[PDB]
């Protein structure tokens, strides 16, 4: 068996005994439908049937048996929105080999990372991915991982041809799935190391079918899938799996652009997607420029997730798109809530929803780590039926993880409603999220290090108004560095792209701790009292004045000396804003000394004077 | 007796019953503390103790009836947040007169608009306002309003000295309260392109004031800081400075609500209440993280935030950086005041502006077909109740408009209700800029702009700014092109409150006009969004694009990944979006194919096929 950490004896049964649990494979999602002819995946020009896909996943199964490929071993794949995606998937689980399915945008440093903990038999990959174009990455990956004894390539003509092994008749062949119990798969997790997350057929298998029973997937349902198709949301919330249970219709895309994605949504009617918010700002400012909602008519239900959505933008989709929005707030180590569709237009907008299962319990924790009542704000703790009671192999960071009573710490900061519902606050954890994707601030800023100029690093997430968020990097270098160069050297050092900070600062220093790293946990504060401390500069010249002044007002026109400042659009608050910092140099100077003579020249008259 | 829409009588009688309406007049607020030497005010060096208070109020309205003054007659009072204000209030309700409380920021335009009104026996004013320093505006303002017999004048050393008023003892007086279920005073609106007026009784009035107490808790122990403008009926009453006075406490009062002023009076009179609007709160926020000590608001136990909209991030920082409870307050001086309460959840006060502060305050949904709307849904605010209004001041047409068959008001907010009843603001339908609280019709300052002879059409909107909350724009189609301080310093020759002149002025070659005459404005919003919507001709202009986007600090070659300097991939798409309405095959794709100037210039600048 693949190690992993068992839920304890009562909590099993508990979650038998209730029907959370129900020991079949995540493979009777495709084999109770092996025998329909009714679509199931719809990719570019390629549309496969039910029972095409389920013999698709047969034949890759056998053919990877016949190479040798064995059951309670592991493999890694990489493959993006495409179909062979599922067909492998189901393939493995028949096979009962275990996947790591790898972002399409994951570079050498993630699959090596991935690889070396799974100890993989198994790799599949794409040739249209960059460092599989040619067979030297290739070469020196199977060679670093010895492990490795079959390699299947899509977009590949040759003897590693993927399409030969699907295409290839299954002879003989009888499924062989892991115990439901038992590991089926891993999953990716949002520290500077991956952590992978084994999850059991029974406890995904429950998470896709009450997913399905909350979004009422049916066999009607037309599910469009352009965000990446192997992350949790897209592939069981209730995403593509859900789709595949109720026996609908998934329709890949390879992003979500509205490009993309507005005409395929009218040519196969799709009813239902999972966005993530700044594609969602995309789709709203694509409209609003000319394009047709007539195209997205079809469609009945945009859910919106990974993200914080801000009520203002969660408020435009049924007004501007046409259809209900729902907010999934969900995590890959288990957890996921759902607003509902009988939810009010009210809850949907502010709310995250509340968790999908009755035995999921949240507790709102303190500092100290003590429950507050309801509608107060802290740490998300949990547990259930579909949460994890453990990363892959780790046992020192699972310590660290879990609380006493066996409670996962998701490093989100919440309120908890009268009436259920989860309205996410903050977060606590150390991660930006750039529309979606996590970043450990740990991982990279090791690498940094590894730069000879940078002696100590730091990223911090900064507001973006269509990315949500973006990385930061404070750096302490010996020489001056340009930000193309840091994101040049990261390119290098083989990690994915979106991981390239976004922002570089350069400083003379840093607020350290004990052991020789940046302390972030005062980061904060020492952040804010440098910007307002070049702030609190008192400007020296009537010119250095002039510059604090102007861009306070009107950018129009441009002001006399002796003007009457509030004649171009000098409002009073800032005016009393500025009287606040010149206070601290001149103790006399308040918003009624200002407000009498609001000029240039009378506020240089004061600002010059010498402090008395 | 003064003109206004009575509740009918089912409602009066209703209202009484359940004790709303109390049939005590306002004056009962002071005189049931006329024994107290406790301080009632404070006003920089100056304290009124509650018998003071009570004691100058008498002499007040003593010397005004000597000067011929009547019950019955009406007032017009422009005095700021100084202690005279109170005086003067509680001494117009002893005598009976009733008076509009003007802004202290208000000029000539809206003082002979309310003076047009009330027909007042009774100018009292302050020589600090700049319309009063001399006796030029004094002289015209008299002569043009002929009902004016008597003025008093705060800051002035002649006859019409308001502290020879104020400090001469009252001799064979007994109070002639208007009766208490007839106006008291006549309080100002929102707004339409003429200020409109809300008369207030006795009887709805004290009410309000009454619940409000009960729902913010003062008592003798509130201390207030009344540093907003003290006539508005948010610092008047909600539960305001009367609420202060009727619980026994003491108000402080401030010229304004910035910190370098409101910090030190906080802490040397250890005040626990305050009442601000949220760009004071960014005000006050931004002095604590720059280096004023919260300690100096230690005493601080309840921060009201009302007048705008708070966000929820901006009230999550009130108890965590301020240290001290924060209470939403959703009011209009129409009536309804909502409130969130001391014993809520955070969740609650950060993201809800309050339920109402009556049981009996009947709010409903309405959607734009005027039918109600079920629990959680978004419409428009209808709203009765025994505190608010049935009508505005001798303004039949316009109440015909204002109030629907049954007499509910409609606020022209965009409102959505959760389960439990509380409130949250979703938008507005009326035509107004909410601009830090004040309130500013769009129409009356258009008819003020088509009087400029450059002027031909006009349009006030407002733009989101992230201290005001939202500041005025003048969209105008102009003979001549103005700038914007032209504008500005055009209005104020018109006399109109500083905050009315428009916080931006951009001129255009045209608007959507009305099918009857003005400008379209539910047409100037989409029109607006439309126009800038269009909005690349060389190599140069493509770059001229892409930079912004882009990290500001490095400049890129032609032939750079535009990635390598931090152009993400939304921003990409939404430039695929844009170019393919002229070159119908570049997708996301294709731009991300290969991300370089070069290569999206030799796209571009292909023949469109």
């Amino acid at each position: 068996s693949i190690p992993f950490t068992r839920w304890p004896e009562e909590f099993a049964r508990r979650y038998r005994e209730k029907g959370y649990w129900q020991d079949l494979p995540l493979t009777d999602i495709l084999t109770r439908h092996a025998a329909s002819d009714s679509i199931a995946v719809i990719d570019g020009e390629r549309q496969l049937s039910y029972r095409e896909l389920n013999q698709a996943a047969d034949n890759l199964a056998c053919s990877l048996r016949r190479q040798g490929i064995k059951p309670g071993e592991t493999a890694l794949v990489q493959l993006g929105n495409v179909a062979e995606l599922y067909i492998t998937f189901f393939a493995l689980l028949k096979l009962g080999v275990a996947p790591v399915l790898a972002l399409f945008s994951h570079q050498r440093s993630e699959l090596n990372a991935y690889a070396s903990q799974i100890e993989p038999a198994l790799l599949i990959a794409d040739r249209q991915h960059a460092l599989f174009s040619g067979d030297d990455f290739l070469n020196t990956f199977v060679t670093e991982h010895s492990s490795i004894r079959v390699v299947q390539l899509l977009n590949d003509s040759g003897e590693h041809n993927l399409q030969d092994a699907i295409n290839h008749p299954a002879e003989d062949f009888t499924a062989t799935p892991s115990p439901a119990d038992e590991v089926a798969y891993f999953q990716l997790s949002g520290t500077g190391t991956p952590k992978l997350i084994p999850r059991t057929h029974n406890d995904y298998y429950y998470s896709v079918r009450r997913s399905v029973e909350i979004c009422q997937f049916t066999q009607q349902t037309r599910y469009l899938c352009a965000i990446p198709a192997a992350h949790n949301y897209a592939m069981s919330s209730p995403g593509s799996l859900g789709v595949f249970l109720a026996g609908g219709t998934v329709v890949l895309a390879a992003d979500p652009s509205a490009t993309l994605c507005f005409p395929l949504i009218e040519k196969h009617q799709v009813n239902v997607t999972a966005l993530v918010p700044p594609a969602v700002s995309l789709w709203l400012q694509a409209l609003i420029e000319g394009e047709s909602r007539a195209q997205l008519a079809s469609l009945k239900l945009l859910q919106v997730g990974g993200a914080r959505l801000s009520a203002t933008l969660a408020a435009r989709i049924p007004a501007e798109i046409g259809c209900q929005l729902q907010q999934v707030f969900g995590m890959a180590e288990g957890l996921v809530n759902y607003t509902r569709l009988d939810d009010s237009a009210e809850k949907i907008i502010h709310t995250q929803g509340y968790p999908m299962c009755p035995d999921d319990e949240v507790w709102v924790a303190d500092a100290e780590g003590n429950p507050l009542p309801q509608g107060e704000v802290g740490r998300l703790m949990t547990r259930g039926p579909y949460t994890f009671r453990g990363y892959y192999k780790s046992p020192q960071h699972n310590a660290s993880a879990f609380d006493a009573n066996g409670f996962y710490c998701s490093g989100d900061l919440i309120s908890i409603d009268p009436e259920g519902y989860i309205t996410v606050q903050g977060r606590e954890k150390d991660q930006i999220n750039r529309g979606g994707e996590k970043i450990a601030a740990e991982e990279i800023e090791n690498l940094l290090l590894r730069h000879p100029a940078v002696i100590y690093a730091a990223l911090v997430s900064m507001e973006d108004e269509l990315m949500g968020e973006k990385s930061c990097a404070y750096l302490v270098v010996k020489e001056p560095l340009r930000a193309v160069q840091v994101r040049r050297f990261l390119r290098e050092q083989g990690i994915a792209e979106f991981k390239l900070p976004d922002r570089v600062e350069c400083v003379d220093s840093l607020p350290l701790t004990a052991v020789g790293k940046v302390d972030k946990k005062q980061l904060r504060q020492w952040l804010a009292s440098r910007a307002s401390a070049g702030r609190a500069s008192i400007p020296a010249s009537k010119a250095a004045l002039r510059e604090v002044i102007l861009p306070l007002l009107d950018e129009s026109d441009e002001p006399f000396d002796d003007d009457n400042l509030i004649d171009y659009g000098l409002d009073s608050v800032r005016m009393m804003a500025l009287a606040a910092r010149w206070r601290k140099v001149h103790g006399d100077i308040d918003f009624v000394m200002l407000a009498k003579n609001p000029t240039i020249d009378a506020w240089w008259k004061l600002l010059s004077r010498e402090v008395k």
